[PDB]
C-alpha cells in the first residue's frame, strides 16, 4: 500500500480564491504532514488550501455538488511535488514484484499442501504454520496491483482500492499475530508443559486462529474505513484521507499500531521466550531413584558430600540414595524428553528472518512519527523520507517469498517429501 503522496501542502492560500477561477479540487494523502486541498485553475496550475475555513469548506461543497487570467501567486502556494519519489517507484519495483510474486506463490501454495497432505495438522504448531502461510498468500494477492499502480496509476476503483487494502493490512496484522503464536506456542511446550498439554490441541488453535483473525479485521476497520481512491489533476490514486480536526490522531493512532504490533510487541515476545527456552534447555537434570522413588533435585544434600551447585554426572560414585540406600547407579534421568518441542529452530529463524527484513520499515515509520522533531516537515527532507519509506516497504514486501525458503534451509521434512517423486 503507497500513500505515497504525488503532492503535499506546507502552506496554504493567505485570502479567498475567486470561486470562478477553480476548476478542480483534491484532498491531500493522509501520508502527508498536514491536511490539505489543492485547488486546480483554470489555468493548467496548482495551489495549497486550509480545509478548516469555511470559504475552502464552501467551495469543496459546491464543486462536488457540480460534479478569466489571474496572477495568484501574490497569494497562493505551489505544493510539494514528488516527482523523484514517483520516478524511481515506476522504474526498480515492477521487475521486483514480478520476481518475489513468482516465487512466493509457488512457495506458498507448497507449504499449504505439504502441511495439509504430508504433516496432516496433527497439533496447534501446524495449525499456525498453515495461517500463516495464508495470511502469506492473501498479501500475495495484492502484490500485482501494487506493481502496477507503482508502473502508472490507481486504475482498479474505489472497491478494488477499499478491498485490496483490507487484504494487504488483514494480510500484514495476521501475519504478525501467527509468528508470535508460533513463538509462544513452543515457549510453552518448551517451559510451562503445565498448561501446553491443553494449549497443544488442534481445537484449542483453531479457536485461537478464528479469535486472531477477527482481532486482524479489527486492527485493519480504520485502514479501510478512511481510504478510497481519488482523482487528483487526471491521475488516479488509492490512499488514505483523515477528518482534518482528527488528523494527528489517527496519523499517530495507526502508524503506533504498527509499529507497537509489528516491532516491539514481537521483540518482547522474541527476547522473552528465547531466554526462556535457553534457561530451561541448559538447566541441570532430575533423576530419580529405582528402587526407592526419591527424587535427585540437582539445585537441592546438606546432610550427605553433596554441592548444590552440581549435577548427578559430578557426584562420586560412592554416593548413596539417602531416602532408601542404593548406590547412584540405580537412578535414571527421570524420564524427561523434549518430544513435544518438535520444530523450535524453524520457528526462531523464522521469526528473526521477519525482523532483518521489516526492521527498516518500523524504523522509518518511527522517523517519521518524529518528524516534527526532526524538522523533517518540509519539502526537501519529506521526498528523501517517503523514498526511504518506498524503499523499505520493498524490502517488506520480499519477506512473503522467504518463509517457505527457510522451510528448506532449516526445516527437513519438506526436502524429504520432494524425493517421493524422484524414488
Ligand atoms: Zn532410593
Amino acid at each position: 500500500a503507497a500513500d505515497t503522496p504525488t503532492a503535499c501542502c506546507f502552506s496554504y492560500c493567505s485570502r479567498q480564491i475567486p470561486q470562478n477561477f477553480i476548476a478542480d479540487y483534491f484532498e491531500t494523502s493522509s501520508q502527508c504532514s498536514k491536511p490539505g486541498v489543492i485547488f486546480l485553475t483554470k489555468r493548467s496550475r496548482q495551489v495549497c488550501a486550509d480545509p478548516s475555513e469555511e470559504w475552502v469548506q464552501k467551495y469543496v461543497s459546491d464543486l462536488e455538488l457540480s460534479a478569466p487570467i489571474y496572477d495568484i501567486n501574490y497569494y497562493c502556494s505551489e505544493p510539494c511535488q514528488k516527482i523523484n519519489v514517483k520516478q524511481i517507484a515506476a522504474r526498480l519495483l515492477p521487475p521486483l514484484y514480478s520476481l518475489v510474486f513468482i516465487f512466493g506463490f509457488v512457495g506458498n501454495m507448497l507449504v499449504i499442501l505439504i502441511l495439509i497432505n504430508y504433516k496432516r495438522l496433527k497439533s496447534a504448531t501446524d495449525i499456525y504454520l498453515l495461517n500463516l502461510a495464508i495470511s502469506d498468500l492473501f498479501f500475495l494477492l495484492t502484490v500485482p496491483f501494487w506493481a502496477h499502480y507503482a508502473a502508472a496509476q490507481w486504475d482498479f476503483g474505489n472497491t478494488m482500492c477499499q478491498l485490496l487494502t483490507g487484504l494487504y493490512f488483514i494480510g500484514f496484522f495476521s501475519g504478525i499475530f501467527f509468528i508470535i503464536l508460533l513463538t509462544i506456542d513452543r515457549y510453552l511446550a518448551v517451559v510451562h508443559a503445565v498448561f501446553a498439554l491443553k494449549a497443544r490441541t488442534v481445537t484449542f488453535g483453531v479457536v485461537t486462529s478464528v479469535i486472531t483473525w477477527v482481532v486482524a479485521v479489527f486492527a485493519s476497520l480504520p485502514n479501510i474505513i478512511f481510504t478510497r481512491s481519488q482523482k487528483e489533476g487526471l491521475h488516479y490514486t488509492c490512499s488514505s484521507h483523515f477528518p482534518y480536526s482528527q488528523y494527528q490522531f489517527w496519523k499517530n493512532f495507526q502508524t503506533l499500531k504498527i509499529v507497537i504490533l509489528g516491532l516491539v510487541l514481537p521483540l518482547l515476545v522474541m527476547v522473552i521466550c528465547y531466554s526462556g527456552i535457553l534457561k530451561t534447555l541448559l538447566r541441570m537434570k532430575k533423576y530419580t531413584c529405582t528402587v526407592c522413588g526419591y527424587i535427585y533435585n540437582p539445585e537441592d544434600d546438606p546432610d550427605n558430600g553433596v554441592n548444590p551447585g552440581t549435577d548427578f554426572k559430578d557426584i562420586p560414585d560412592d554416593w548413596v540414595c539417602p531416602l532408601c540406600g542404593v548406590g547412584k547407579d540405580q537412578f535414571e534421568e527421570v524420564e524427561e524428553e523434549k518430544k513435544r518441542h518438535r520444530d523450535v529452530r524453524l520457528i526462531f529463524t523464522i521469526m528473526i528472518v521477519y525482523f532483518l527484513f521489516w526492521a527498516p520499515y518500523n524504523i522509518v515509520l518511527l522517523l517519521n512519527t518524529f518528524q516534527e522533531f526532526f524538522g523533517l516537515n518540509n519539502c526537501s527532507s519529506s521526498n528523501a523520507l517517503d523514498q526511504a519509506m518506498q524503499v523499505t516497504e520493498a524490502l517488506g514486501m520480499t519477506h512473503c517469498c522467504i518463509n517457505p525458503i527457510i522451510y528448506a534451509f532449516v526445516g527437513e521434512e519438506f526436502r524429504n517429501y520432494l524425493l517421493v517423486f524422484f524414488q
